[PDB]
This record gives C-alpha cells, sequence and structure tokens, in this order.
C-alpha cells in the first residue's frame, strides 16, 4: 500500500483542505501520516479524526539556522522509519523542513497552494516539488502546476435573502457598519446575519432600530451552511480562501470585504478572482464609508444582477479538487 | 497668497512626487512648508531644497536611565499636537500627504484646526495611513483607477519620449533590450538574469543596470557567451528618459514611479516586483500594466532558468514590444503634477 | 436629552471616579456611553453596571503569519477613527475622560467631530494623556489645586463621617491606628509596620488589613509582644466608612482617590506612596495633605527600624492627630462628584 | 533553636536536595526559613511543606501605565536587601543555598550581615551562583570531586539491593529501562526504537514516553519486532521498582538522576541533554566508572547499533553498574546537615 | 595618605559634582581612583583628568542575577588590591555593585544624591552608607544624612536682561515657544538666548518677526556662563540638578520649565525647591500655551519682582558643598 | 579543473582555516568559491583575497513601512535554495564547509544537488551545524579525535624549534606569557598581578593586556614587585617570537590558540572562556598531555598561588611542552585538502 505523509499548519486553514485529501487518501487504500509541530494548531483539528500524527523540534531558544536543521533532519528519520512513500504539504512552515527532508530522501513532493497569492514556503519549495497545485489559476508560472480547487433562483416574488457571514471569529466590521446602511434600504430584505457569539445582544440592537419594510434574523452559528447559501441571493463575507471557493462552488452572488492587514493581502487577491471577471463587488473595509456602502447596495439589489453575478461565479470554479489532488499524489 | 504643508515620509517613495507637486506651489506663487520626522531621510533628500522642514516626533522614546521609556502611543499623539502647534503658528492654509507614517498624525491635526487635507497615493493598493485619513480628507488623490471608491480624483505623476509607434518603427535595429535594478541594484535581477538572455538565439543589445560595488559580478555572468548579443553593464544610467526611448524591453521591479514611468513613456515592460511588499503592493502596481496586456509580471520566487526562457522566447518579438509599449502609453496620465497642484489650491 | 460617551481606562483608578459621574448622569436624565479597550480591565467593572461599552483597539497586532504585523501607531490613528465613527453613530453630545490611553484617541476623535471634551485628572501631577488632550478641551477638571496652570475648575472626586474635632474629642480612647494595604495587600505594609509599632511604649489598638492569603503571614508578625497594644488582622475592610471614622492614625498607599478619602473624612495620615510611581504622582498626592500640615509621607526605599520609631514617637500623640486631621479636612472638596456632572452638562 | 535559612530557585533541581536538607534540620530541633522568589515554582514545590517561605523579586518589572519600567539589575539590588532585613528582622544564624538565581542576591545578603554561608552545588560543572558565592562560603558541598580546588570543600549530594547480588539471575533477557524525561524527551523516543528493534538478543524492552508521545513510539517499535517483548508507557509511578530490573538504563544526565543511576549501580548510556554541562554530568561515571556516554548531537541510528552491540551481553552490564555504585555518596543529606550545624 | 574610590555614572551628570570632590581630594593629600563601567559614559569626562578608572563587567548577554555577583566581586577585588581606604559613590548603576564591594570588604560608604528626588540605587545603598549626604533637604529622613549641594542688580534704568539656556541639547521646547510669547511683551527687553547648535538658523527666523521695542540676539553656546548669570534679570531654562544648584547659588529670578519624562519627575522635584519658597516659578512644557506664557511674562516683567525672587533664591543654597563633601569622606 | 565551494560564519575563527584550506586548493589548479553571509564579516576578511564570494541571507527582516517583517526560519528556507542555485549555476563539484550558521543552508544545498560534502570541525566539542551535518558529509574532519564516533571521520586542524632544543636554557628568569585575548580578557587583566607578584622565583613577566588596558594593569603590577622585570604591551606583532621564548603562557583556550600552543610545544595553564565547549578545548592537553586547567569562575588569587607554586619549575613545563608537542597535528591544512579532492 502507497504510504503518503501530509503537511499543514493549522494556523491558516491549511488542515481542511489537506484533511479532504487525507481522508480520501485512505478510503482509496493509501496509508496517511501527519507531519506537523508540537504547539501547532493542527494538533487540535486532527484530534478524532484517525491518522497518526508525528511532531519534530521544539520554553528553550535555538538559534535559526540551527533550528532548521534539527527539524529536516526530525522529519527525515520520521520518513525513513515509517517507510513514508509520498509527501503531500498544503503549506505552511511545516511544509518547509519536511519538504527538504522529503527530497533528501528522494520521496517526492506534491504542494497544494489553495489562496490566489503564493505563500512563502511553498514558493520556495515549488523548485523541488514534483506536482504544484494551485487553487486560483495564475499562483504559478509554467509546466509543473496544474490548477485545483480545495474543498467540497427562480422567481416567485420573494424578498432578496442577505446573508452576511463573520465566522467563527467575530468580523467585527461586517455586524457594525453593515446594518446602519442595509436598513435605510427602500427594497424589501430579508436578513440572515451571523453575527459570531459574543456580538448577539449588540448588534441586533444596531438592526432593530428601523426595521421598516424588510425582515432581520441575527444568529451566532449557522447549523447548516449548505442551506443558507442556495437561498442567500447576496452574499457579504470576508474573502477566505475557502470561503470564495465555497461562494464560487455554488453560485452565490457576493460583495467581498476581505480581512485587513492580510499577509500579501492574499484575501483581495482571493477576491479579486471573481471580482474583475464580473461574479462580485469588493469593498474594502478601511475605505467604507455610509456612502460607497448605500451606493454599492443599491445598484446590487436588484435579483436579476445578482443572479447574472451567481452564474458567472459557479462557471468559475474547479469542482473535483479533493479528487483531482488525489490523483496526483499516486502517480508519482 | 496661500502657504501650503507637505506631508511626505522619506523612506517610501512619495517625497518624490510631493517634491515635485511642492516645487510647482512655489513657482506658481505659493510658499510651502514641509512636516517631516526628525529621523527620517526626507531630510537629506530636501536638504539644498529651499523649503523649510519641521519636525513631529513618532518613535517611543526609551531607557534613558534619566528619561522614562515613553510609550509609542503616547507619542503619537504629542505628534499631533506638535503638529497641530506648528500649522497655527505657521498659518497654513492647506496640507498636502503623500502618505507615510508622518501624514498620519499631521493629517489630524489639519482637520483639528480646520485646514482642509488633499492625500495622494501613488500605489494600487491603498497604503493604511492614507486609507484612513481619506475618510477626513477634503481631496483624495488616487494614482490608479480603483484604488478608493468613489468622489476622489485619479491622476498619478521629461515625459517626452516620443509616441511608441514612432519611437519603435525601427528598421533593422536590434532588439535593445533595458535592466534597471534600482539606485542600489538588485541582486536577483542581476544574477539569473544574464543566464536566461544568453540563451536567445536572436541578435539582442543588452543595456543593463547592476548598481554600485556590483559591476564585476553581472560583468562576469555576461562573459560566457555573448555570440550573437552585445551586452554593456553600467552601475546607473545618466540619462533615464533617452534609455527608455530607445528600450524595446524594459525589466525592472514594478516600483511606484517607475510603473508611471514605464506608462508615461510607452515601453513593453517585464515587472519584477520586489518580494515580500507590504500589501504585495509592487504586484498590484504592476498587475495595473499587466491586466491591461502591456506587461508581463514575473516574480522572483518562482522564477527559474525555464521559466524565464518560455517568458523570453515569446517575448522577444517586435511586433508584440510594440503592441505592448501602445497599450502601456494609452493608460497613462501626464501633466498629472500640474493636476494635483490644481486641486490644492482649490480647498 | 443628552448623550455623554466616558472615558477612563481600567489598569488606572480613573474608571471609579468616571462610573461615580457616569452614574449621576444616567439618574440626572441623561444616557451615558463608555469609550473603552477590548483589553482593558475596564470592561469587568463595568459589567452589570447597565452603560454600554464600545470598543477601540490600541496595542500593535503581530505575527499571526496570516496577518501582518501592524505597527502600534498605525492602530492609534485606527483607533481615532474607529471612536470617530462611534460617536457620530450614537450621536454623542459630550465627551468626558478620566485619563488613561483610550481618552487620548477618543478625545482628538470627539474633537473632529465637534464634541466639546472634558477631561478630569485625579492626580496632583497630569498623567501624560489629559496634558495634551488639554489644550483642546472645552473644560478641564483638576483634582489638586496646582496640576494645570489656568481657566479649569479644581474640583475632585458616605462623605458623611463627622467633623474631624467632635469624632475626634475622646475620653481615654486607645490610638485606635489604622493599617490599609489595598485590595491586594501591600507586602512592604504588612512587615516591618509590626515591628515598630509593637516598640511603642504607650497603649494603642491596632486594626490592619494585610489582604487575601497573607492573613498568616502579618498576624505572625503581631504576635511577638503585644503588651499593651490590642491587635486585629482583617483581610479587607468591610465598612471603610466606619474603619475611617474611628481611626487617629492612617498609615496607607498615597493613592489617588485614597488621598481624597483621607482628607475628606478628616483623618491624619501617614502616607507611604507606591515605589516606582510613573510621574512620583503618589507622592505628589501624598505631598498635597503634607505640605498643608495634616500627613507625614514616609517613604519604602529610606525606611528603617529607627526611622519607623522615630516618626511614630512623635506621632503617638492624639493632640497632634486632631491638629492634623482638622488641616486635611479644611482642604477637601466634597459635593464634587456632583461638580462635575454639572460642568459636563453645560457644555 | 539554630535558625538556619534555605536557599532555592524555580526550577525543581535546586528544591528537592534543599527541602531534604530542610526537612532534617527541623527533625534535628532547628528551625527553618526558606528565601525564594515570588512567582517562582519553589512556591508549588513547598506548599504544605512546613517552612515559612519569604519572598524576594528578581525579575525587571515591565513597564506599566501607573509603575514604571525598572530594569531587573536595579531589582537585584532591592532583593539584596529586600533579603537582608529578612535575616536580621528573623535573627537568621546560618545559610544554606544550593544554586540558582535567589542564591546570589541572599547570598550576599547573609555575608553583609556576617551570617555564615554553606553552599551546596548538585553539579559536576559548577553554576556561576555557586562558582561566585564559593568565595564567602565558609563550606562549600560539591556533589562530584572536580568541582572547586578549595581547601575547605566537601564531597556530597542529596536502600536498594546490591548491584551484583540484584543482577545474579540465573537466565533472562535483558531488561532495558528507558526514561525519556518530562523535558525534552522527545529525541529519545524518535531514535531508540530503530536501533532497538534491530538487535538479535532477547530483550525486554520499558520505555518512558510522556504523556501524549505513547502511539507515536508504539508506531516506531511495532515495526519488525522480533523478539522484544516491548512495553511504552507515559510516566513510570514506581522509579524506584524500574531500576532494580533495569539492567541497562538509557536516559538524561540529570543532575539528581545521575546520582540515582550512580546510587542503585545500575549500568546506564547517558544521552545528555544538549542545551543544558549536562554532559558533565554524565562523565563522572562515564570516565573512571564504566557507564557509557553518547552525544545527542551526532547521534544516528547507525551509531547506536555499534554501541548496543558491544553493550547488550550481561557481564558487561554488571561490571559496569558494579563500578558505578562503588562512587555513589550515601547519607549526604545528613552529611550537609551536619556541616550546616557545625557553623 | 588615605586612598578614596569614587562611583559615577557618566550619564545623568554623576561625575561632575564627583569630579569636584575628587580633584579636591586630590589637592588636599588624598589618593583619588574610580570605579566605572566600561562603555559607561564616565569615561569620556574623566579623560585628561589623571585620576586612574577602573571598570569592572561588560555583544554577549549573561543573566541579571548573575551579572550582579560578577560586578560585585570585579569591583571587590579592584578595591582590595588597591588597598582602597574608603568610597564615596555619587549615584547611578556603578555604586550599586561597588557599594556591596565596598561593605563587603568593611569599607565605609559615602553616597551623595545631588537631586530633590532620591535615585534608586541611593535609596537602596542608604541603609549601609556610612554618610548619605543629599543636595536638597528632604530627600532622606533622620540622623545619618546630611545636607549639601554639589557644584561651585542696581537699576540705571536698564532693560530687563532675559536669558534662555537650552543646554548642551536642543532644548527644542525653549527655542519654539518662547520667541513668540516673548516678542509680543509690552516692556523693553533683552533677550540673550541659547539655542544649542542646529537650532540657531531656524529660531533667528522666530524672534526677527517682531522684534519691535526690546533687542534681541541668539548664539550656540555660552563661552562665559557666569557673565550670563549676574547680568541676567530673569532666567528661563531647564530645572536640571546642577542647573538649579547654579540658579540658587548666583541670586538669579527664574522660571523653571522642567525636562518631561524625567525619572521621578526629578526635574521638577528640583525646581519645586525654589518655586513653593517663592524664589522661581514653574511653567510646564506639556500645559503651556501662548496664554500661559504670556499670562506668566506679563506679571514676571517687573525688575523688583525678580530681585525678590532672586536673592530668596541665593539664601537658600548650600555654598561649601564641594569640601563639605570632602570632610566627610575623610573623618570615616 | 575541479571546483570547490567554502562555507564560512562572519566570527574569524571559522573562515581562517577554511582560507587555509582554500588558497591551498588554489595553487593546486582548482578553482575556488565562497559561501557566505552580506554584511557578514567573512567579506572584510576575504577582501582582496582573490576567491569570488555569493552571498546567501539567514538573518530575519525587520518590519519596514515598505516591506513585511519576515520571520528568521523562512529567510533560511530561502538561504537553502537561494544557495542550491548558485551551486547549480556555478556548476560546483564538490564543498567543504568548516561550520557556522552559513554552513547548514549551503550544506543541504549541496546534498539536494547530489554534490558531495566535506566538513571539518576545528573544536573539540562538536559545533551543532557540523553535529546535525555529520550525517549527509561524504568526510568529516575532526580538529581533535574525541568529536565525532563514525567508520569516516579523520583527525586533523588548519617551523618554530623543537621544545627539549628550545628550553635547553642553561640559565635565566623563567619567561611567563599571558595573552588576553582580543575579546573577553579583561578577567586576565584582573587577577594574574596579584598572584604573581607574590612569588618567590625570578620571573620575566610579558602581559599582554588589550588596547586601553595598559595603564590599568600596570598598577596592579607595580605593587611590590621584588623581582619580576615585567613588560605589559597591548598587543603583540608577533606572537611567533613570544611563543619560543614563553616558558609558561597563561591564555584563552581557544580554537585556533590551541592547537597553536600545542604546535609549538609550549607549557600553558589555560583559563578557557567562560561562556562558549572552549574548557572542552583545555581539556585536550590538560588531560593526556601536561598543559595545566583553571577555571574562570572558581578562579581566585588564593587558588592561583597553589596553582603557580607547583607550575614554576621548568623541569615541570619541559615535561609539560614536550607532551604537548606530541601531540600536535601538522600539516593538517595540507591533509585537509587531500581529502578534498578525492570526492
Amino acid at each position: 500500500p502507497k504510504h503518503v505523509m501530509m503537511m499543514a499548519a493549522g494556523t491558516g486553514g491549511h488542515v481542511f483542505p489537506a484533511l479532504a485529501v487525507a481522508k480520501q487518501l485512505q478510503q482509496q487504500g493509501c496509508q496517511v501520516s501527519w507531519l506537523a509541530t508540537p504547539t501547532g494548531m493542527e494538533n487540535r483539528l486532527l484530534k478524532d479524526q484517525n491518522i497518526p500524527i508525528y511532531q519534530i523540534d521544539i520554553i528553550r531558544k535555538l538559534a535559526a539556522p540551527f533550528k532548521i536543521l534539527k527539524a529536516t533532519f526530525s522529519a527525515m528519520r520520521y520518513m525513513k522509519q515509517l517507510k513514508v512513500d509520498a509527501v503531500a504539504g498544503f503549506g505552511g512552515y511545516v511544509a518547509g523542513p519536511g519538504g527538504l527532508a522529503a527530497r533528501l530522501l528522494g520521496i517526492p513532493v506534491l504542494i497544494h497552494e489553495q489562496n490566489a497569492v503564493a505563500g512563502f514556503t511553498n514558493a520556495q519549495l515549488s523548485r523541488v516539488a514534483k506536482v504544484v497545485c494551485e487553487a486560483f489559476p495564475n499562483t504559478f508560472p509554467a509546466s509543473e502546476k496544474v490548477v485545483t480547487t480545495g474543498n467540497p433562483r427562480e422567481q416567485a416574488d420573494k424578498p432578496l435573502n442577505i446573508l452576511i457571514v463573520g465566522g467563527s471569529l467575530g468580523a467585527k466590521a461586517l455586524n457594525e457598519r453593515l446594518p446602519p446602511a442595509l436598513k435605510q434600504l427602500e427594497v424589501p430584505l430579508n436578513i440572515f446575519h451571523q453575527c459570531g457569539q459574543q456580538q448577539v445582544e449588540a448588534t441586533q440592537a444596531l438592526y432593530a432600530d428601523a426595521p421598516a419594510n424588510l425582515t432581520i434574523q441575527v444568529l451566532p452559528f449557522i447549523e447548516d451552511m449548505a442551506k443558507a447559501y442556495s437561498e442567500a441571493d447576496l452574499i457579504i463575507c470576508r474573502a477566505g480562501a475557502l470561503t470564495v471557493t465555497e461562494v464560487a462552488t455554488a453560485g452565490v452572488a457576493a460583495v467581498f470585504v476581505p480581512l485587513p492587514i492580510a499577509v500579501d493581502d492574499h484575501q483581495t487577491a482571493n477576491a479579486k478572482f471573481l471580482a474583475d471577471i464580473g461574479a462580485a463587488k469588493i469593498c474594502q473595509q478601511s475605505t467604507m464609508t455610509p456612502e460607497v456602502l448605500n451606493q454599492l447596495f443599491t445598484t446590487l439589489m436588484n435579483r436579476q444582477l445578482l443572479t447574472e453575478m451567481a452564474v458567472k461565479a459557479r462557471q468559475h470554479a474547479q469542482p473535483n479538487a479533493t479528487q483531482h489532488v488525489v490523483d496526483l499524489i499516486q502517480k508519482m
């Protein structure tokens, strides 16, 4: 049986696409192992997932040029003992040391970058990777890289369903500035607003001042996220990597308010995928004012416009990425 | 009869657009003052520039043993009032800020006095101090078209290179590629660029800028096989304007003002944007011309001998370089330094 | 018909004077809002206080790996506009700030909106954010008389302990000294204070507050020789008001509000001010009553068994303690919490 | 009632010998007090130990809005006098300090008052506080002989069956005991199974893994363990049992654990912790004794077999563990108490 | 001959009073040695002063509780070799370790604090000092401390001589805010203004706008400082420790603008010595506005008021501190 | 024309042996290249050395307004590939790395390409980069024998008169040579004069003080120097002369200076630098040889006399310096060049 070792850092949501590839690999007769750091976030996520996790190097401090050597040989020892046959790393630092360790052992490397702007380790690692999977098309240049995506409205005069998702986090900026310029919209709306935990009371006050024609509901979490998508006629949310990939895979018109201070503005680069082809608008948080909000929503409240947006979005997406990546790993 | 105070930080290239707008404001009968930090490089750049510089302090003080550490956030409040006193004492009539940290405190200080504020952002992605300041500014100049959302003018700063087709219509000329690495010289360009250039089977004329004390190093890389290429290595370019017009393809850092120069002269460009730029802003500057179809962008990180050759193989056609250079010159905004001066005066 | 927003930082004891002024503003028909930081302790103090708290961010972000480090000075500009949006959204009619970092950004934000600002400084030496903010505030309340130079009111926050002579005129009472170490307990007071007290040959009645989980430790120090002294050790004082009136001499940290309590009740005090206070401000608070002749100040650093006894030897006279307590009560400003509320409304 | 004050740092190693001598002093009619830092871990260890603890602060103060930033070396001066009044107030008659940061200020505090100082160093290489303090100590207890060269230094460091007797096992597989420390023991779990499961000898491997590391190493073992009867456990409840049964022990060369292996006379292959001075602890038994030392940095699965190949005969291990037990310093807790009292 | 060792840190101007005590000790038949840190500022100041300097402990970093032990025994070795007979330390960190080293050897310690608020090392060190000299009276409590000070106008209708000294430093706040509210004073003035080096051109512009009745002169440095004092009818300057002690020793009315962020506000505590007895006013820099400046100067422009101020100031000063400290050192 | 690339860190110790082997390789018809960091000091040392230098960046980037803050471990990854293309571009045939930070990235870069690696470790305790790199090195040169335990490790470290011959001095005072390093030598100036001026033997003390320390120690000496003929100098222009004349040397146990004292066969009392591993360098000559080792931390004027009392006879020093010279490894620069070429 072929033994693939996965590399994903928990911070930056690399595990969730990696987890999909690994679990599918298991079901196709492979053996999966995970290389992670101790005190890395991957450990909490992969609890109860029943694939073995291996950690490498650690109130002590060891110099940077040394710490890289300890990690590379630590991982290399793990791959040689466990007879690791191929390694797939989905980005983050852990891929760096393990990736060299793989190459030194001679086992081939597959990297997958799920953002539109290539992350630092995956850019360097791209030169020794046997295959470089890219979520978005122009993330890498030339032959080695193959594109893939990470994770898998009729009119009966119904009102516009507006969906606002803040995330597991607060996403304060949506909770605080959206109700004000939204509850002064003339058209009839149906707001389904996901606040995050400790902001439910606070923002429900922001809405209730002038409900007017439109109905409103505020909730902390959405149990069935898939239901909320199909019915939503316009979605307002962070341009995360999976969130952009989900908004595309199900055709939903969207107005992306990308995460500020994200590192290579990768969140805006994610959103700019759908934004410049014309499947979603991007409204920067820093420059967001009542006038740009209202003039953006004023022109967005035509349900036909949202459908033209949402169909272009469902077209521009790669549907079978979870199994498309698995194929590449095995043919190595 | 008007007194404008300029805010531009030296570290980023904002002093240069500000200085140009400042110089014309002076000669248009105005008096200009500069608000700058004491530890910024803008001071040396404006030495012998005949505009008075007034300083505010932004770095948090620490550990003298006679003076206790003063948190940076306390100093930013002091800088706001330090600058506010300056504008009231000097009776400043308008404040124009090109970005950098100092424009932030000074900008609030102007608004507290009631002075109107103009900000100018020279990048394609808005820098943090200008984005916040935009909410309280009277006029917002934006370099590239969709940098801010609404009600702001779109104007960016020897703009006389002739039109791209005429300058480009050459009977049997050698390709004449140009590589500019900066005042300091881009190590990443000086090595690994000659290797893929001297593997091209077409006759070209390379003029390469490596930067000081790096001349010997890059001159060595070139020497191995110049069969059909005539190469020259230089530290800096005396005349950038002529070097532009004669250039059929330019390869250079995306820069902020360099995108504007490549656009304003109409040169097909291969932008190799600066790595780990703060909001990847150099890629965004380069994506301006790239998306319209006048430049290709080739990242250092992903760049190998093979991706270089596959890019040049298709780029060594003069019909293509002209088609590119024309698209670039179309979307260029000249006489905009004069456009910003005008906006300031009507405030 | 008026909406005031309060700015008080939790770490320093500014939330307490602000909360008192806030509570009366509410019951005088106003509505009050609190501008606070997300990471400040003011939030826990105002829990279950029935005023809405609105947060602005002041600490510079760093090293997420998904989010780049954002310099603290950038965040202070964001906080100013974050707060400015809050005041405009909530239609704040006046802003009153008691010091701390948050009052700084929020204060500029109010002034940018045109909202009038009242600051209140509860120390004898002005803290940095209030000193700068004073240039742009409509009304400046100062706790102690010469804290600021001109055109500002001088008012500081169960002020009903009876007049010092009446409460002090006691027929054959034991001296009844009081020692209060804080909510946490002042290690420096709990040790080395009993040693010099139990070396006094006069009959006294010690009521000593050591603080939680420190009761056993200080109770041991006391036990060696209580021949003429009756000592009691307690963790905290349930009733501070009665504990004040009965106290003939108080020894305690100079504090900000504690100087005001010792003054407003009229108790002779020995202030042992907090070490390495930021502008030595606790000594300045204590020097208020000390210079007028109502309290002695005895520094921890210089304090030895001998200097303690030489201080108490002269301080164990009840004629002196009364003379001191009277001088302290004379310079006290009661009904000033109500005085600050009034200033806010006329703005 | 002679009044001794002890000095012990937050890290566990300094306090345990200090506690042992302190508790022994108490049963001998003395009065014992402890000098410790606040927020140091000694407090959790001395909780309910029925010694009064006195805290002296040696950590620098971080800037606060309400208090100033105070550089650490200034607090160290406060600490020295802060401690000095403690000894004058408490009428301390002698001071016994086992090393660590806290001992430095307290030791000067003692000498300034005129109190005598006894220091005890539990490592084979002298730690900086004891090194400096050696000049002002009345008596210097040294764990190992090659620590201090002075005229008045004594040698000692704070019941199982004799080695030869315990190792007389007619016929049985080699019992190998691997104790990965609580701290930094990951390196042991990672490269020991590789070379152990490639030994053609009968072994009975008892491996102490540390919590949350159990599953991972069991994966390393189950690959071709022909004849090894391996058991992996996270921590050992009764460590004393493990020693006697242990025919070869593989472990970090701690300070306390070196003397334990010597006291029980068990053959050992010490893989000293690489950041500590810890290597000098192994070289005590390695050089004049017979236990073996294998450096971690250069340690590979390939050199392990070359070391283990020669170590897998019980005669060599017995010869080793006899030499190790010969050198141990027993009744050393009581030897230090005596030195304290004659001061 | 008696051998005294001096301890002074260069930062905070401790050497200048110490230097006076030491050089006088030399002239009275003593032997003087200096204990200092390497890379301490004391070394540049004591160059060319011909008393031997000894340094102790040092891109390496050694933990704080260890660094104190190394320093104390380093100094102790120096005192034992050089047969140091008494030690006088004028504050700063170097006094801390050496001071213990002195006590451990049994040589007596004399400390001198030249500020009104006791510095951190001198406060702790006060318990083992044989004699504690204090510049200002209430700096220490009780018997051991003895007070001392560190370093040694008729009307012919002449105009008010205003003297503004910024220091070796810029003292920007005086150069920038004083000319504005001063050049709009009605009375006739004579400004002698010490700018500091790179501010001479800048501030001369600030004055020349409205010279009016009063004459002005701006200079970088004052060659003869003593001359500038006697003629000055009002002085405006930082409340340094020596500057307050100099303004007192020569009777000069003064308005102190104490150094901001000084550590225990010691500069204001220095000024408050003369300020609350009525020999000088204090105008805080942070709160300083055109209105408080003008209302302060408006009431200060009477030459009789300045004389009442300046005589009270010359009274409250200790004149023979340099020789008063030397006596204490020898009787030890 | 075999193309070797060298790897050397900014600190002087790694580069000097590297430079010696590099220059020797060049005279043997090879092509030599250097891997170094930018802003590292190797550049100043290799200036005008007629070797092409190639820079790889291993230092973390501080946040700037215009560029992001980049954590150091990320730059280390860039460095490894940044260096790797250098070797592919320059057609490097073998890599010789003498330790330090730069060697780590370059060594992986070599192995990834398939280039062979030779490392050489100049200390007696193996440094971390060479320790890890030992697993992938084709040949491991070790300065001292007890560094690595492998099958393919060799022993060596990069003209004056034989000891016995040079020490045959009919009648003359003991020439004592004290070289305080350029770095951290203050401790030597401070406690050597005390115990030297209390020796009742004829000495001729030559003391190397270091700049700006000259006057201070001369004060320490002039106090009762009865018979010592002392000379203090800041630095020694001709150090080779000082060795031959030196009858006892007192000095820091550097890495290069240990092998120099051994090569010239001079008796030494090593006071190793206390923060370095430097102590392990002295123990080479101390243990199997006869030069003496005196720890700095515990070092007092009182133990110095007890050490010097026994060291002041010329027979003992000669017996020592003969044993030290016996163990030196000469023509070791040429021994490393040979190992490089057979790769």
